[PDB]
């Protein structure tokens, strides 16, 4: 329940998914059902010792809704669907891609958001992000510019998230290149940059740029 | 001259592309040297009579700076590079891609820009529009929640931009969607949702959706 999660959360800016402070993040996908989708993702377990994301599945791509989606949500641009299902309740990481990402919640979930215009010299702070609940059921849109991560959870069991993106993204990359721009530092998968927390050893021991500065904001349930 | 073109335009808020104002639409992008680009470009003369798009030159292409954006500012997702010149001066339309778009300016020009956010019910209004004067030589980043359409002029001759987006935007549509979002009804190429102004008759013929409310708004010089 929000108000559970909201009460519990007082150190931090915390929202329904529907309100309109979401607008400048992301949308609200309504319009689409995702039975084939539901189907596949019942068939599977949270993990309790971390997240798992697989980025792309044939079972959840060889569907109509994938067909759907494709054509018209994503303009024809070819597409994979994927998973995040976990435990996780901190912040960890905020990364972006340049591409539209749907997130569906097949469990009541919270998403950490910032906005990549508020990145400064590879540095963002905790005190900008957002959180916003999202319920079971309710599928995004969130922005290229929309700074996010892996959900945190809300029952403690943990969530289950639907991933979608444009093919390839996330995964690793195939040349190392001559780094030159700022964001390059930040290039961490295909279609994928990240600024990691300092104290999440996990990203930081694979290479994550360091630059969130601030509390690695838990959220509470 | 960027005061001559401000002095001209007072009817619309009107800034250098270094403006921090810009922050919220794209960035400007330094590090990369654009010399193979800018000697094709010096082949063309800028036509008269109305704009040209040619959405991918494969000897553009088959240069050293494509694949070095393609590697690290795309982060391996496959690019088209082409170019738009011509002697506009007005807006026309509004169109967006879930992608970046760099745009080079290899001559002085303006870009109309909006936020995607600003949109209500497939409705923007010309008076949310903001110019940004580029200099020749200046390459920007348009972010993916930014509107934006082809450039208005600064010189008589018109302007020449290269154009740089993941390989098949902008290109026909292959399928004729059951449409079912709001944004469905926006969908007018591969990758690109465009709202129009009413005045152009040629793109509401094909079926762009007439949504841009206010005037038609023009760059003086
Ligand atoms: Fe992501
Ligand atoms: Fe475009």
């Amino acid at each position: 329940s929000f108000q559970y999660m909201k009460d519990l959360n007082k150190h931090i800016p915390f929202y329904h998914i529907e309100d309109s402070k979401f607008k400048h993040y992301g949308k609200v996908i309504n319009e689409y059902d995702f039975n084939e989708l539901e189907t596949y993702m019942d068939s599977l377990t949270i993990p309790q010792d971390q997240n798992v994301y697989v980025a792309s599945v044939t079972e959840m791509e060889n569907t109509i809704i994938k067909n759907q989606l494709q054509e018209a949500f994503y303009g024809e641009m070819s597409i994979q669907i994927g998973y995040c299902n976990g435990p996780n309740s901190t912040l960890n990481g905020l990364e972006y891609h340049k591409s539209s990402e749907i997130n569906i919640a097949i469990t009541d979930m919270v998403l950490l958001l910032g906005k990549v215009q508020e990145v400064e010299n590879n540095v963002f702070h905790s005190n900008d992000v957002i959180a916003f609940f999202v319920p079971k059921g309710t599928a995004v849109e969130l922005y290229s510019t929309t700074l996010h991560f892996a959900p945190c959870k809300v029952n403690n069991e943990g969530f289950k998230t639907i991933v979608i993106l444009p093919k390839g993204t996330n995964d690793p990359l195939s040349t190392n290149i001559q780094k030159r721009t700022k964001e390059d530092e930040l290039l961490f998968m295909k279609n994928k940059w990240l600024i990691a927390h300092p104290e999440r050893e996990q990203l930081i021991n694979k290479g994550a740029h360091p630059g969130i500065k601030g509390e690695n904001i838990k959220v509470y349930q």
